[PDB]
C-alpha cells in the first residue's frame, strides 16, 4: 500500500492520474519523481521547468555542479539527484528529442533507468517539446518498465485520450 491517490490502474504495474506532477510530489513525497531532463540538465521548461520552479532553482544549482563535474549525460542515460521539497530522489531521465533529429528507439533505453526504483512518480518521457507522440511514450513505459509507475499527465484532454486508445 502506498499513498498514490486516485490513479487509475492500467497494468500490474502501471498507474495514470490527470495530475501536475509537482503537486503530486508535493503531496505524496515520493522516494523517486523523474524529471524530464535534457542530456545537459538545463531545467528550462516543460517537466523540468515546472519541477525546478518549484524548487526555487536550487535544483538547477545542484545540476550545474553535477555536469561541471560529470559532463553530460547520454541521451537514454539518467543520474539521480536531490528530490528537494519534492521527494527524496529526483531521477533525472534523458528522453530522446524527436525536434532534435535523435532516435526514438532511444526511448526505450530511457524508461529503462525506471527499472533501478522500486515505485516512481513519473512524466512520459519524450512527450511535451520533446516531440514524440505520448501515445507512444505510454506504450513503450507499459512495455519496458515493470517497477511500479505512477504517471501524472497534466492535461486532461491527453489523459483521457491516453486511456481511450490503449492497447
Ligand atoms: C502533459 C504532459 C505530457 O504530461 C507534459 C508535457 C506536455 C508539455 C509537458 C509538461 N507536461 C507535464 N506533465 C506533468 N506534470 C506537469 N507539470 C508541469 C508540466 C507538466
Amino acid at each position: 500500500v502506498n499513498s498514490f491517490s486516485g490513479y487509475l490502474k492500467l497494468t500490474d504495474n502501471v498507474y495514470i492520474k490527470n495530475a501536475d506532477i509537482v503537486e503530486e510530489a508535493k503531496k505524496v513525497k515520493p522516494t523517486v519523481v523523474v524529471n524530464a531532463a535534457n542530456v545537459y540538465l538545463k531545467h528550462g521548461g516543460g517537466v523540468a521547468g515546472a519541477l525546478n520552479k518549484a524548487t526555487n532553482n536550487a535544483m538547477q544549482v545542484e545540476s550545474d555542479d553535477y555536469i561541471a563535474t560529470n559532463g553530460p549525460l547520454k541521451v537514454g542515460g539518467s543520474c539521480v539527484l536531490s528530490g528537494h521539497n519534492l521527494a527524496k530522489h529526483c531521477l533525472h531521465v534523458v528522453g530522446p528529442n524527436v525536434n532534435k533529429g535523435e532516435d526514438i528507439q532511444l526511448l526505450k533505453s530511457a524508461y529503462e533507468n525506471f527499472n533501478q526504483h522500486e515505485v516512481l512518480l513519473a512524466p512520459l518521457l519524450s512527450a511535451g517539446i520533446f516531440g514524440a507522440d505520448p501515445i507512444h511514450s505510454l506504450r513503450v513505459c507499459v512495455d519496458t518498465v515493470r517497477t511500479n509507475v505512477y504517471l501524472a499527465v497534466f492535461d486532461k484532454n491527453l489523459y483521457d485520450k491516453l486511456v481511450s486508445s490503449f492497447l
